[PDB]
């Protein structure tokens, strides 16, 4: 696992039981342990080890954590010059909605993101 760390608030990126989606500074979160898996290069699923759900996506800009892998749940990951990555969605890449947690630690929604924000950049940790 590698936990997801957000500059904007300094929140890891959490995926709850119920498929919320939001941020804790809490490094002891069980929720924050992701999985980082490579479909195509450059291609990821981001897996909750926790519970097997997996970040996406949908047709409204909005995050949630998915019973199962589909379409929404591909992210296109970029480094990023200081270490931190981006993840735009696959789906919507030509939005460029991207993942991005707010400063009080809740999700941003696609439409509200884009490149040069604090709020799109995560730090890849050891758990």
């Amino acid at each position: 696992p590698k936990l997801l760390y957000c500059s904007n608030g300094g929140h890891f990126l959490r995926i709850l039981p119920d498929g919320t989606v939001d941020g804790t500074r809490d490094r002891s979160d069980p929720h924050i342990q992701l999985q980082l898996i490579a479909e195509s290069v450059g291609e990821v699923y981001i897996k909750s080890t926790e519970t097997g759900q997996y970040l996406a996506m949908d047709t409204d800009g909005l995050l949630y954590g998915s019973q199962t892998p589909n379409e929404e749940c591909l992210f296109l990951e970029r480094l990023e010059e200081n270490g931190y990555n981006t993840y735009i969605s696959k789906k919507h890449a030509e939005k460029n909605w991207f993942v991005g947690l707010k400063k009080n630690g809740s999700c941003k929604r696609g439409p509200r993101t884009h490149y040069g924000q604090k709020a799109i950049l995560f730090l890849p940790l050891p758990v």
